[PDB]
C-alpha cells in the first residue's frame, strides 16, 4: 500500500505571528499558539519523518489582521512560498480587493498551483486570468501522481468583492467533468481542496464519484477523535466519513482556522488508487513546538512596516467619537453609529434589479466598543486609535436571522437595563423604541427596519416570520453576551472581515466623519 | 479738474457666457444679458471716448457655473486678462479651493495686481505667497496716479476654505494706516476696493480718512439713480453718498452680481485730490450691445470641455433618487435627503472648540427639486442628470434665523398640504412632526434641531428665542414660495456654492450613495 501524509490548513486570515488561545493579539509569548514561524518547525519535522507528503491550504489566508491591510496579499504569497506550500484552492476572502488584488500579489508571486474548477471569466479578464488559477493541477508525490481538483463557495459574490465578470458555477456541476476527465488520465488519487463549507463538503464526498478525499474549509469547522487537546469542541470525528453514492468511505477533514492547528491525515492507497484506511488528527501548534528562528527573524523585520502604518493618520473625525460604557452601555451613541455604518458600508456587494443592497441591517454589543476617540489631535484617527476601541480581534459577520430571532435578542438587549452590562445593543438600518417601565421580555415596544428589496430604502415594522439579513460581530453569532437565541436560530452564518480593517476603511473612504445621535434608539 | 472713469464688476460668479433676464441659463439669445464678450464690448467702446478709465473688479470671480467646476480659475485669469482689468480685491469665494486653488490659477497668472490689505499669513505659507498679492497698488493714469487699497470679508472663515494659515484681519484697523502711508507717498486720489458687503463699505467710506470713493461687493447691492432698467430694485441711489467724520462726501458704489451690469462712476477731482463731484449709474448689458466676435469665439473654444465634462460619471446611486414631485412634495424624499447632505458637507468649515461645525441645518423647497434619477444606468450619476433636478441656477446660502422665524417656515411648509405646492421643505440636520387635522399655522407638533455647540451632535427642541445657523436655497433666503418670514426676519444672509456644484462635489467624494428616507419628516 502507497501511504500519503496530508498536512492542510485553512482560514488562517492573516494570522501571520503567532496568537493568544482565542486567535487574538499573543500577550504572554510562553502561552501563545500558530504563527507561520512555528508551522514551519512542524512540517519540516514531518518532511524528515514522512516519504510521501503533501501542504494544501483550502483558501481564506486572505483578511484578517494588519498584515493584509498593509502587505495586501504580499506576505501571503511569501510566507506560503517559505512554507513550500503544494497547492491551494481560492477562498471567498482571496476576493476582498477585487481580481485585480488577487492577480496582484498571490496569482502571479504564489509558485504553487492556485486551484478553483468552479469559477468562470468572461470577456477581457478571461484572457487577462487564463492559466493563472486552474481548475486541478497533476503533482508528482515520490513514483505516483495525485490529482487536486479546486472549489469555491458558490456564495462568493455575497461574501466578497469578485465583481461582476467573473461567474461561481455550482461546485458539484462543476467538480464531476474534472474529475472524470483526470480519471481519463489515469490520475487514481484525487483529492477535492476547496473553499464552501462542511456541509457542501459531506455533499461533494457524497456524490462527486471518483472523489477520494475532500480537504476544506470555510465554516472555520474543528474535527477531533479523542479528547479535545485546547478550547474548540469538535462537530465530528476527524476525518468525518461520508459514504459516496458508489458505496466507498470519503474521508472529509477540516482544521479550525486562525493557524491554530495544522491539520495532519494518513490515506493509505491500493495499486488501483482506492483508498484502504484513513486516520489522523488536527496538531494543536501550541508553544511546546519552537518558532523556526529564520522565519521568526523575517515576520519581526516585515512587522516594522506595520508599526509604522498603524500611527499613520487615515482620516478625520471633527465631533469626539463616544465610546464611553456610560454611553454605549445605556442610550444611541456616536461610536456605535460609526461602527455600524461602516458594517453596512463594508458589506455593498453587486446590485442587481430586486435589491439595492442585500443587507441593510446591523448590530453590535456596546460591551464592544472598549475607547472613545478625541477629536482633539488634529481630528486624527490611526489604527492604533481604532485598536483601541475593538481589541478583541474579531470579524463583522453575515447571518440571516427571523423577525422573531432579532425582537427576543433586542428583548435580551435591555433585560437587565441599568448595570452597564455589555448586551446593550447598538443599531443600523434600526429604529427600537424600549419602554423600560415594563416586564423583561415585553420592552420593545416598536421595532423597525430598513428595506432591501425596495429601489428607495425606507423604515417598515418588523415582521416576525421574514428572515433578514444582519451584519454583527462573530462575538454575538456565537451566542456571547447570553445571545444564545441568535446562535441557536440562525439560518446562515458567514464570516466577514476584520472588526479594525472594517472601520479604517470606511474612515479613508471618508475622509472626514462626523456621526451624530440622531433616534435609531429611544425610550419612552 | 482731472475727471476719472470708474468701470466695475463685482460678485460676477463664473457667468462667462450670456444669461437669462434672472442670471440663469441663456434659452432666448435675442433677450440675453451680460457674459465677458458683451462686457468687452461696452469697455472697449467707454476706452474709446474717456481719456481716464480705470476698470475694476470687487472680488467673487469665483464659483457659480460649470466654468468653474472645469478650469477653476485659469478661466478667470485668461478673460479678466483679455479685458485688461487694471485690479481686482479678493472676494471671500476666491477661497473655495484653498488657498493653493487661488495661487495657481488665478495670482499667478493674472496680469493685474490682486489686493487685500486685512489677510495676513504665518509659517511658510506667508515665504509661498509673499508678494503674490498686495495691500494697495498705486497705479498711473494719464499724467496722474491713483492708489486702490483693496479689503476682504473678516467672515470670509465661515463663508469660504481658506485654512488655518491665513488671518482676517477688521477692514478699517487694517485699511487705515496703509491710507495713511499712501498720503506721505504723495498719492491724494485713493480707491476702496473691496469685498465687505454694502453694510462695512459704509463704514469703511465713513471712517476711513482719506478714502475718496469705495468699489465694493459681496451683498449682491443694486444701486440705481432714475428709474430702473430691468427687474433689480435699487436699494439705494447711485453712488450712495457717505459723510465721512472729516466731513467730505464719500461716494460708495456697488453693481448687483452675475456680470447683469457695468457699474460706471465719473469723479472730478481737484489738484489735491478732493472730490468735486461724482455720478453715474450701472450700465444694463442687454442685447442691444453686441458680444464681441473674437471674445465669443474663445468662450465658444473654451466651452468643448464643459460639454464633454457634463457628461463624464461623477459617482454611482445604488439607489433610486426620487425627486418626484409625489414624493418631494407631499413626504421626506431620499433626494432632498442627498441634497441637505450635500448642503451640511459643503458647509464643514475650521473647527473651533466651540462647536463641532458652525452650521448643521438644512431646509429646502421640494418645488426646487425638478427631476429623479434612475440607478439603472449601471448606476451613473452625471453633471447633466444634476442640471435637470436643479435647472434653476441658484445657491446654497447660509442665513441666521430665530428658532420662531424657523417655527413659522414650518408651518408655512405645510398651511395648504396636498396640493402639490412647492413650500414644503425637505430638511437635513432637523426632525419635524406634523399634525394635518389641527388648523393651518398650529400643525408643528415637534420641531428637534441638531446642534452646533456640541462635541457629540445630538438633537434638541428648537427654542423660539435662539438663532440658528441654516443653508437653504437663495430662493428661499429672497422670500420665493411665500416664505415671506425668511426675508423679512432673518438676521445675517450671505451667498453660497452653485447648487448643481455643491451636490456634484458631494457625490464624487461619497463614490457610492444610497440615501433613504428615514425619520426627518413625519405624520402623526
Ligand atoms: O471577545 C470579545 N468580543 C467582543 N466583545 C467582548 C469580548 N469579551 C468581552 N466582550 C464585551 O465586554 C463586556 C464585558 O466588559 P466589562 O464589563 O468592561 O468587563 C461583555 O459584556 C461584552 O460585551
Ligand atoms: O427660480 C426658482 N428657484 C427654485 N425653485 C423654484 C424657482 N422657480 C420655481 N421654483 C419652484 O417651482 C415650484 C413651481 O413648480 P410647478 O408647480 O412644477 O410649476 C415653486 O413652488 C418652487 O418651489
Ligand atoms: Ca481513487
Ligand atoms: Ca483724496
Ligand atoms: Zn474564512
Ligand atoms: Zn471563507
Ligand atoms: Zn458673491
Ligand atoms: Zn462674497
Amino acid at each position: 500500500p502507497w501511504e500519503l501524509t496530508i498536512l492542510h490548513t485553512n482560514d488562517v486570515h492573516s494570522r501571520l505571528e503567532q496568537t493568544s488561545e482565542d486567535s487574538s493579539k499573543c500577550v504572554d509569548a510562553s502561552r501563545c499558539m500558530g504563527g507561520v514561524a512555528r508551522l514551519f518547525t512542524k512540517v519540516q519535522q514531518i518532511r524528515r519523518a514522512e516519504p510521501n507528503v503533501l501542504l494544501l491550504d483550502a483558501g481564506d489566508q486572505y483578511q484578517g489582521t494588519i498584515w493584509f491591510t498593509v502587505y495586501k496579499g504580499a506576505e501571503v504569497a511569501h510566507f506560503m512560498n517559505a512554507l513550500r506550500y503544494d497547492a491551494m484552492a481560492l477562498g471567498n476572502h482571496e476576493f476582498d480587493n477585487g481580481v485585480e488584488g488577487l492577480i496582484e500579489p498571490l496569482l502571479k508571486e504564489a509558485k504553487f498551483p492556485i486551484l478553483s474548477a468552479n469559477i468562470s471569466a468572461s470577456g477581457p479578464l478571461a484572457s487577462q486570468i487564463s492559466g493563472l488559477y486552474l481548475p486541478y493541477k497533476v503533482l508528482p508525490v515520490g513514483d505516483e501522481v495525485v490529482g487536486i481538483v479546486g472549489y469555491t463557495s458558490k456564495e462568493t459574490p455575497f461574501l466578497s468583492n469578485p465583481g461582476t465578470n467573473l461567474v461561481f458555477e455550482d461546485e458539484i456541476t462543476a467538480l464531476q467533468p474534472e474529475v472524470d476527465k483526470l480519471k481519463t488520465l489515469n490520475v487514481n488519487k484525487i483529492i477535492a481542496l476547496g473553499h464552501s463549507g462542511f456541509e457542501m463538503d459531506k455533499l461533494i464526498a457524497q456524490k462527486v464519484r471518483g472523489v477520494d478525499v475532500v480537504v476544506g474549509g470555510h465554516s472555520n469547522t474543528f474535527l477531533y477523535t479523542g479528547n479535545p487537546p485546547s478550547k474548540e469542541v469538535p462537530a465530528g470525528k476527524y476525518p468525518f466519513i461520508v459514504t459516496s453514492d458508489d458505496g466507498r468511505k470519503v474521508p472529509v477533514v477540516q482544521a479550525y482556522a486562525f493557524g491554530k492547528y495544522l491539520g495532519y491525515l494518513k490515506i493509505e492507497f491500493d495499486e488501483r488508487g482506492n483508498v484502504i484506511s484513513s486516520h489522523g488528527n488536527p496538531i494543536l501548534l501550541d508553544s511546546s513546538i519552537p518558532e523556526d528562528p529564520s522565519i521568526k527573524a523575517d515576520i519581526n523585520k516585515w512587522r516594522i512596516k506595520l508599526d509604522d502604518y498603524s500611527t499613520q493618520e487615515l482620516g478625520k473625525t471633527i465631533v469626539y467619537l463616544d465610546g464611553s460604557s456610560q454611553s454605549c452601555r445605556f442610550r444611541e451613541c456616536n461610536m456605535g453609529n460609526l461602527i455600524c455604518d461602516a458594517m453596512i458600508n463594508n458589506n455593498l456587494r453587486h446590485a442587481d434589479e430586486m435589491f439595492w443592497n442585500h443587507v441593510s441591517m446591523c448590530i453590535l454589543n456596546g460591551g464592544g466598543i472598549r475607547s472613545p476617540i478625541d477629536e482633539r489631535n488634529d481630528g486624527t484617527i490611526t489604527w492604533e486609535n481604532l485598536a483601541a476601541v475593538l481589541p478583541f480581534g474579531g470579524t463583522f459577520d453575515l447571518v440571516q436571522l427571523k423577525g422573531s430571532t432579532l425582537k427576543k435578542a433586542f428583548e435580551h438587549s435591555v433585560h437587565r437595563y441599568g448595570q452597564s452590562t455589555g448586551e446593550f445593543l447598538q443599531v443600523g438600518g434600526i429604529h427600537v423604541v424600549y419602554d423600560l417601565s415594563r416586564k423583561p421580555g415585553d420592552r420593545v415596544v416598536k421595532l423597525d427596519v430598513l428595506c432591501t428589496s425596495c429601489r428607495v430604502p425606507s423604515y417598515d415594522p418588523l415582521k416576525m416570520d421574514e428572515v433578514y439579513k444582519v451584519i454583527l460581530p462573530n462575538f454575538l453569532a456565537n451566542g456571547g453576551d447570553g445571545f444564545q437565541m441568535i446562535k441557536d436560530e440562525l439560518l446562515r452564518h458567514d464570516s466577514g472581515d476584520q472588526d479594525i480593517n472594517v472601520v479604517s476603511t470606511y474612515i479613508s473612504k471618508m475622509k472626514v466623519i462626523y456621526p451624530a445621535v440622531e433616534g435609531r434608539i429611544k425610550f419612552s
